[PDB]
């Protein structure tokens, strides 16, 4: 068998973010951490299991502990969104729950699909599969974690601005006071208590976290099937000037078409996390860009809400366009296979060009559409369609500013 | 000639369904139940014509019912929604009667086409086609049943509590109170009486039930064809790491096209249900999401409408995601043709996979559009386009709310 | 060569309503009644385009008549659309020169082009192109005929209405009057008089004519080359159970090469006019259809406005149909090519089935757009679009309602 | 060596206009006025980016300007367009910086790319590259300047027809006055002195260069790149009716593939400009587009913003335009490929007719669009679509009118 310990194989360079999102209990596999990838299993009864009903359990909690306070309060645009959050969460946890029962049979073929190109012809780019997965994890979780910082501390000035410069009702400011306030939604339905204070506060950080994993899995995902896509792509790059013998392109249509049949099964047991992410991500930033013209009280909250659209928009087009690459790398080699020779020409070389240009070599939600560039260029053009219209919805309360402080 | 018994044909597969529609008189075949598909005629000195002229005539009435009382109180968004349904269904009759004019041809293709696929190579499913149009025909008609029972029942209900709960205007609950209440449109031009009372009921429910079953119809039909494109994608799987002879290629690229062929004659013949389908749902659904943010007096209402809603949304999806699965079903035997190894390959190979790339195995609405996965993106897009620039239109009476109770 | 007398070409099928357009003076062509196509010539000198100086210069005075008239009354969303009548007719007459100019290449082509259908292995179908064409010419203008005299009738009808039951300013029913008030934008400008009042309704006949005819000769001219491709899929249709020669094959490419390179010289010839049809139906069938709420006061008025927007919606619809007929019988031949056996297959079927498949065989707007189904779909959708959101535009005019009737 | 000298090159029929685009330092590449383009290298230690820094750090010196004089007096969707104009300026800047630092090694593959096509059998056209380049770029140029010059028309009467028709506050005429009026947002934050007042104006109207220039730079590589396509559809056109030999389609087909080379090497480099210049005038254009309604004081006022807005509109039409002749260039070859003979048909024309009809060779936007003639007919779509949601907006403000000409 292949030396797991030191090939650069993608389960090697996602187990360790894969394992971090088990720890909010985010795909539930036993084994994640193994070296070898037919270690991993998918097992009701076991420890990631068990942690991830404790999270579901606590996520609805949080989520009915909304949906009654919406009813209490009444249910308007602007407090639905809460409403969306952790309904997308929990979403989240399902499709994931599921996509940790695929997820063996998925890292099996990709293992055994990939090992042809950890050796020769095939050289390892500059950037390995384990530092560019790195990259794309640590940016997206080093920009969350700033994201959810930003929120408390803008949530937490407004709270203490609002009572200190208040000449008016004071509250002394403290730690209890500041659950029962922001977080009142919970609070009115379960008592109050410093033990689920802080229970709130980590599963809503929880809760931030799988919104944002949702995006940062995908785009793990998308790295490592481009990565094998670049590699043939660099092959064929190998061979421009070059009489090509027929048996060269039997092996590199062969690689191609397994890598396509891997990118189909990657792309069924994905179909719903992509179609989840898409949803949620199209919701937020059309919610969000609602909001670019609404005056805010301190710079802080003003620092928060453009932070927080920057990212989401960021995060949105990068996972399209990391996911748009695995369809421009595989026609990144059609550009040399044009310039094949006549003499190297063969069936082979036809068939490998007629596939290049006629097959959709992409992710795909549900087949509903195709993760491309084209794709990202119609969801802008949708997204400003979509604000065009609901500006004009939201011009009244627009127009009415914010309120006074003490009130 | 072949046993049309036992055979897994789909007209055995129909029949039950088709003869179940010519009782609210929908599509006029004589001998539909027969084995033999060759005995099923067309024919308009018959008693299933007969039927379909009472229905028609009375389904006119209907509509007249519903437009003079319309002209009388004058013509609003609201209200002509009503007038659409009678129009609708009177246009399905007239539909289906041609339809059911081409039947017999179309019939006849059909089986003649199918027979190879009723030996082997070919192997008959898990679910055989029988199963498959039952599940879908026994769900529609269930869900339809409950559809318009509950439509009756928030009819009934908000009926007896407005008069019980009024400390007003009393008008003794009973039958015909009602009937004259709620179906005024109808009393208003012909006198009223308990014959009629009961005959408006039934006709409106098999309104109802045409209304449905034009939907459920094209899934049938959906299911018969891709029934058979799942068995040439079968057979095709059987040959994944095997050399295959040049015969076995020619057998299945004739097949394919003997089934091409038939999805070309049968979308001919089904162009303009397909067509009519797809407006109706498309207003009909428009039409409710326009009235999601609108308050009703019960709960019952609330659960008539949104259950109204969801089937209607389901429905939709269902028919294109059940005839959008003809074209992925063709483009599944790509993935196993693009295997084929160097010495199998040949010609017929070769046009096999540039008719499957190329060519576009789908129904269509007279060619405007195709039924595919891509349709359904476009669907819901068009739609939240739609209803995001109607709903200003239906600010001014989302606002004035519920009307009081007495009054 | 050949006897023009009698053959079934297009130039025999069109001679008569280009003749009949030419009475209006819209393509100013020498000899266009000549039975030889090679004898129709383009003179500046000619009397036909002396006509066409004269209609052009009357057309300009209209137009002039109307900018001032409306600058002097202002310019509204309502007003502007004779303004746009009249730029549009202008239009035409200028493309239509233009198109003169271009036409004697364009039916040399054409007549050397077509001269291969006319003998065997070629069957005239049961409609032949002089019947086809006559057909679409008489609907056509007999469907504009009855427009303009419903408009006629209900402009008559309004005023002497208005006069009659005012029990106000009578100002006695005449024409002199009836011409000083519906047609005040002309003699605001001109003084009045009977002469130039007939010469205005015969001018403004005329430009009705020219808006209607160029609609009609882009459905001539679709007819006439869907008329050789339905042929030539005909001639294929003939060869599906049979062993086909090569030379046959080769014989069907050529003239399918042919029929597409002259049908790509008609394109080049005829974009300009098809772009200005479409621009000015897509506006018309926007501004009436924005008026289908507005209330009108006589019956006559409500008859005229539906059967104006019944006319120019089927207008439109069938231009792009009839366009489009030329892309579905490109295709048509696909699927009986797809039937060829096994020994019959070469490579001139190969090239002929990739060039039909591949080729987008239809009449462009400048390449902007290609006349298909799939773009008349989204004419609908886009028009569907354009009315929903101009619908707010109107709201206002919509309910102030019809003025008094006196004043 | 080639004689760089007198050779029909693209690099001599742009740099003459490259160098005047250094004049305001767009570019900055030294010895873009070489011969040999090999001579052309990028520096930062040079004059031309000296001037690059200067031009930049004044271009933000009005940027800063505007940024602050709209932060004193609001920011509106009318006063936001002056913003977007200095930062798309600046963003040119950047971008022209970075195409500086690309163009040496885009040249060098350009020259040596287009050398083959310097000799036969490749003619050179009626109008050579050079002149197709001046003719574009004076075109430009000269409207550019009428544009401007119109502005400065329309402002200095405007001021000076206030003051004098005032019978009010009076501020006699003057340089002094004029500038401290219309370009307040300057003064408001540096002194005024006349060296800053030319100086605002020398560089008002470099930046109008430089948002010119975009679309001028986009049009003559546009112009370069379809100049060679069009050759070798000139050199196809040759071989119509003769018996060709397979080393005339092997050089056909190499050549062509040389040049989708160059133009996928020319697309990346310039895939920023063109995103940049896409997006600069879509919002500008329905900017504009959204104050035709508007009523403007004087007619030189309505000169200005019609030759503005047509400009703008003819300018953003013809780059499309431009460009999409590269892709309209690539497939007019097809026409001539299909008419070859049975016996000159080989694999080498089955490998370029592939190419051709399968290939999309045009420049694109990061690939997320590509410049054809049906994306232009998309963006007036779209712009009619933003236009029609966008009106309702603006209604407020238009019938407010326009203001008294003393207040
Ligand atoms: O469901 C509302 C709930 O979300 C919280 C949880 O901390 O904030 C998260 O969700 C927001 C969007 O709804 C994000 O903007 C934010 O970054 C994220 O932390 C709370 O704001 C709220 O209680
Ligand atoms: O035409 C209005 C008419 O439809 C009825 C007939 O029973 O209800 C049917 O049509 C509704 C949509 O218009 C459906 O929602 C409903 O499920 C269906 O039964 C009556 O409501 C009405 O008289
Ligand atoms: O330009 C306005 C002018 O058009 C007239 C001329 O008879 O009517 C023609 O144009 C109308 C559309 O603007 C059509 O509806 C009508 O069918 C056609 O006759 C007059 O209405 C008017 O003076
Ligand atoms: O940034 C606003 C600034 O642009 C100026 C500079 O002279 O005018 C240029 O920009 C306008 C669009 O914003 C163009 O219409 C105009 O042609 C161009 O000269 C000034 O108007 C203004 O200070």
């Amino acid at each position: 068998l292949p030396n797991y310990t030191n090939l650069d194989l993608f389960h090697r360079a996602v187990f360790p973010f894969m394992f971090l999102a088990q720890c909010v209990a985010i795909m539930p596999l036993v084994g994640i951490r193994e070296s070898n990838p037919r270690r991993v299993r998918f097992a009701y009864k076991s420890i990631p299991m068990f942690v991830t009903l404790i999270f579901m359990i606590a996520t609805s909690i949080l989520f009915l502990s909304m949906f009654t306070h919406l009813l209490k309060i009444g249910i308007t645009a602007k407090n639905f969104v809460g409403l969306v959050f952790f309904g997308c969460v929990l979403s989240a946890y399902v499709v994931f729950i599921r996509l940790a029962k695929k997820w063996p049979a998925v890292v099996r073929i990709w293992t055994r699909t990939e090992i042809p190109f950890t050796k020769p012809p095939y050289e390892i780019p500059k950037r390995n599969l384990s530092r560019r997965v790195q990259l794309a994890a640590l940016a997206i979780i080093g920009l969350s974690l700033g994201e959810h910082a930003l929120y408390q501390v803008s949530a937490i000035l407004s709270y203490t601005r609002r009572i200190q410069m208040c000449a008016n009702i004071t509250t002394v400011p403290s730690f209890n006071n500041y659950m029962q306030t922001n977080y009142d939604y919970v609070f009115q339905l379960l008592p109050y208590s410093p033990i689920i204070a802080v229970l709130i506060l980590l599963i809503n950080g929880a809760c931030t976290f799988v919104w944002n994993y949702m995006d940062l899995f995908i785009m793990m995902i998308s790295k490592g099937l481009s990565y094998r896509f670049e590699q043939i792509t660099t092959r064929i790059r190998k061979l421009e000037h070059e009489e090509v013998c027929e048996s060269v392109f039997i092996q590199i249509r062969e690689h191609y078409v397994k890598m396509c049949e891997l990118l189909e099964f990657v792309d069924s047991a994905m179909s719903s996390l992509i179609l989840l992410s898409c949803v949620n991500n199209l919701y937020f930033v059309c919610y969000q860009l609602l909001n670019v013209f609404n005056k805010l009280r301190w710079p802080i909250n003003y620092i928060y809400f453009w932070y927080s659209l920057l990212y989401l928009i960021g995060r949105t087009a990068f996972v399209f366009l990391t996911a748009a690459d695995i369809n421009e790398e595989s026609k990144r080699g059609l550009g040399v296979l044009r310039r094949v020779s006549s003499r190297s020409w063969c069936v082979e070389v036809e068939r490998l060009i007629f596939q290049m240009t006629t097959q959709t070599v992409a992710l795909s939600g549900k087949k509903f559409y195709f993760l491309t560039r084209r794709l990202l260029f119609g969801m802008a053009g949708t997204i400003v369609t979509y604000e065009l219209v609901l500006l004009q919805f939201d011009e009244p309360n627009r127009r009415k500013g914010l309120q006074p402080l003490c009130a």
